[PDB]
């Protein structure tokens, strides 16, 4: 039957693999089963080889690859549980329902960990802004995660926007999720022999064969609560391949199988066929396994919550996904089959374009930084993103509270403690694009970086790996070197991963969108010892750690000067990165400074106007290279942050024992920026500086 079989999409090797794992030749039925369990989306096929060399072992680890999401500890008895997803090629056909569903989605990722989200970050990547469609996909995303979190009561935290002619064809949105449990809570999707399986959640229908998170709330107190109470010894949610990955998962990672009787499951449309039933993807859905004799208890937990709560499957000693319909069996694969599919390995070879650009040499520029910097905030990559997180609300919840003095990373104070859980995500597509595993290493530096830089220590990270089609050598050697990127970046910051993402195929008519590894940390921190970006009083003392200048190769400067990116992206040094990075939090954890900022995109200038912005505090210095590298050039591992004055010389102290290039720039204060240069002053007024930066995609949401 290797007809209907290619006619689906299986290869005719995989196919025959399948007859080779059954023993005979799949029914229809069965045949759809491997289609999507198969999948690449599904299987991870092209990319498992690579990921085993990505670093796990952590002493904050509570929980790695293997589950709905990572744990790691925090702390006073508190876990955190955090991943990233992706929802790429359906934001793009429908951008509301396709940000809101993975939104929707990785919601429940959390909660099946045992863990209540409070809090959700985006990382979106469009084309340019000038341009309808990326206007359009911007506001249709946005409003849509609005639409979800808003009424499910999680805020969107932060997170990473940027506009890229790489990502034109093909536009990125995932969103990552951070929850939080006690440890002794801690569950994952496991189910002993003999066991009943329940559903719980909206019926299923006839869909991706809209979310609801009115229902999802109700679907999230009551998973929630269920495991609080102990109920339960495996909660699995249904998405991709919906109750085939569902129980199968749980049935393959608890070594034994599950008979599922389609007949006892909830149904929304009528006349629906086993493969419909079997392949939905309704939304809101939840499979749960209540401990020996807690059945009842979980029903009543539901009940408690409006919610209807019944049993549609058990657990078996074969091994094997045996599904029952009207009387009949319909489907009986073996669990192994379903979920271990071939992996596939390729010889990569670099996109002989990328290397060109790459290598082209920066040429001699010139231009007036009184307008550069001016220049530079207008541009929607740099200027505020405050209209977009004006859409959000919730800020303040039953266990934890976002602390409104903007810092480089999120952070989240659990009340009644002193634990606060910071969380960033990251990556640059310029960098990337052109050097894709310094790409991967410069985000999760950056990423570590703006947490170390609120004062708090990376616990762990996750991935969402974005690339386009693994089959093309320039293609796969995009992702080989994006995840080379993590692995080493990894080891020297000692931050292992704990969850992921990986979506491939983001790529028409041979356009590549430009590799992408958003990289999310998170750490923890004692909210009393915390430090935010913002120049908070005159008089303090301004200084920065590691060195003025800054490379243009890849650059934002660049891009505004030459309308072009090429050139190498900023050298890397991991081992300066981590020096800087544990001097920092020292400096902060000794009560030195309490305001810090890392110099990123845009170079020294850039960072210094972002701190005059949340407290309309100025401030005066001096820089000793003249020159667009000094003033705007881009460079890892520099920082800076300001002391009281009486605490100058132990902080200079504390950079000189760690080996430390460091300056001390000048002071803050005043109405203006103020930029002493071996060839005159430059000067701006915080208001100009402002009203650039916050106009810019104001307008382009709203407008
Ligand atoms: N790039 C990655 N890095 C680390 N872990 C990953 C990566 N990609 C996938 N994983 C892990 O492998 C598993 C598969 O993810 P997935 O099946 O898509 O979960 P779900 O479908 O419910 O969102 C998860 O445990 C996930 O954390
Ligand atoms: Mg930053």
């Amino acid at each position: 039957m290797e007809a209907l079989a290619k006619e689906i999409g299986i290869p005719e090797g995989e196919y025959r693999e399948i007859v080779q794992r059954l023993g005979r030749e799949p029914n229809r039925v069965e045949l759809l089963l491997f289609k999507v369990m198969w999948s690449e989306h599904c299987a991870y096929k092209n990319s498992r080889p690579l990921l085993k060399a990505l670093p796990k072992e952590g002493e904050a680890v509570l929980q790695g690859p293997g589950e709905n999401a990572g744990v790691v500890r925090v702390g006073e008895g508190w876990a955190v549980a955090f991943k990233i997803e992706s929802h790429n090629h359906p934001s793009a056909v429908e951008p509301f329902q396709g940000a809101a569903t993975g939104v929707g989605g990785i919601l429940r990722d959390i909660m099946s960990m045992g863990a209540r989200p409070i809090a959700l970050l985006d990382s979106l990547r469009f084309g340019p802004p000038e341009e309808a469609r990326s206007r359009y996909l911007l506001k249709g995303v946005v409003s849509g995660i609005a639409f979800y979190g808003n009424a499910i009561g999680v805020p969107t935290v932060g997170g990473d926007l940027y506009f890229h002619e790489g990502y034109r064809e093909n536009p990125l949105v995932n969103a990552m999720c951070l929850g939080l449990l006690r440890e002794e809570h801690l569950k994952r999707s496991r189910a002993s022999l003999g066991r009943p399986i329940y559903y719980a959640g909206a019926k299923t229908g006839r869909d991706g064969i809209v979310g609801d998170p009115f229902l999802g709330k109700l679907l999230m107190e009551a998973t929630l609560e269920a495991i609080e109470l102990d109920l339960v010894e495996g909660v699995q949610d249904m998405g991709a391949a919906g109750l085939t990955s569902s129980l199968s998962e749980l049935a393959h990672k608890s070594g034994l199988g599950v008979e599922l009787h389609l007949d006892l499951v909830p149904t929304r449309e009528e006349g629906m066929t086993p493969e419909e039933l079997l392949l939905s993807e309704s939304q809101e859905r939840m499979v749960l396994v209540p401990k020996e004799g807690k059945e009842k208890a979980l029903e009543e937990v539901f009940g408690r919550w409006g919610l209807d709560c019944v049993p549609v499957a058990r657990t078996i000693p074969e091994r094997v996904f045996r599904v029952l319909f009207r009387g009949e069996v319909v489907a009986e694969v073996p669990t192994e089959a379903l979920a271990e599919a071939p992996t596939y390995v390729r010889v990569g070879r670099e996109d002989p374009e990328v290397r060109r650009l790459r290598e082209t040499p920066i040429p001699p520029l010139e231009a007036d930084p009184q307008e550069v910097l001016r220049r530079l905030l207008a541009s929607p990559n740099l200027a505020s993103r405050e209209a977009v997180y004006e859409r959000y609300d919730h800020q303040v919840g039953t266990r934890t509270a976002l602390l409104p003095g903007k810092g480089d990373a999120a952070v989240l104070w659990i009340k009644g403690t002193r634990l606060g859980v910071a969380a960033k995500v990251d990556q640059n597509p310029r960098y990337s694009r052109l050097h894709p595993r310094l790409g991967a290493m410069h985000a999760l530096a950056e990423a570590c970086r703006n947490v170390s830089v609120v004062g708090a220590k990376p616990l762990a990270y996750t991935d969402g790996l974005n690339l386009g089609s693994p089959e093309t050598p320039e293609g796969y050697h995009e992702l080989a070197e994006t995840i080379a990127g993590l692995k080493e970046a990894s080891e020297a910051l000692g931050v292992p991963v704990v969850s992921g993402n990986v979506s491939l195929y983001n790529e028409s008519g041979g356009k590549r969108i430009p590799p992408t590894a958003m990289v999310g940390v998170v750490g923890v921190l004692e909210v009393d010892k915390r430090a935010e970006m913002g120049f908070r009083r005159p008089g303090e003392v301004l200084l920065l750690i590691g060195e003025e200048r800054g490379e243009l190769g890849a650059s934002e400067v660049l891009y505004l000067l030459t309308g072009k990116e090429f050139g190498h992206p900023p050298r890397l040094d991991l081992g300066r990165e981590k020096a800087v990075q544990e001097a920092i939090r020292d400096l902060i954890q000794r009560g030195l400074t309490r305001t810090a900022h890392d110099v990123a995109e845009g170079g020294l200038l850039l960072a210094l106007a972002e701190m005059t912005f949340p407290y309309g505090v100025g401030a005066t210095v001096e820089v000793r290279e003249e020159g667009l590298e000094a003033l705007f050039g881009e460079a890892p591992s520099r920082v800076l942050f300001t002391v009281e004055k009486t605490r100058l010389q132990e902080a200079t102290l504390l950079l000189e024992e760690r080996g430390l290039p460091y300056r001390v720039l000048g002071e803050t204060g005043g109405k203006s920026l103020t930029v002493l240069t071996p060839g005159g002053v430059l000067e701006w007024s915080l208001e100009e500086l402002l009203s650039a930066w916050k106009a810019p995609l104001r307008e382009v949401l709203d407008g």
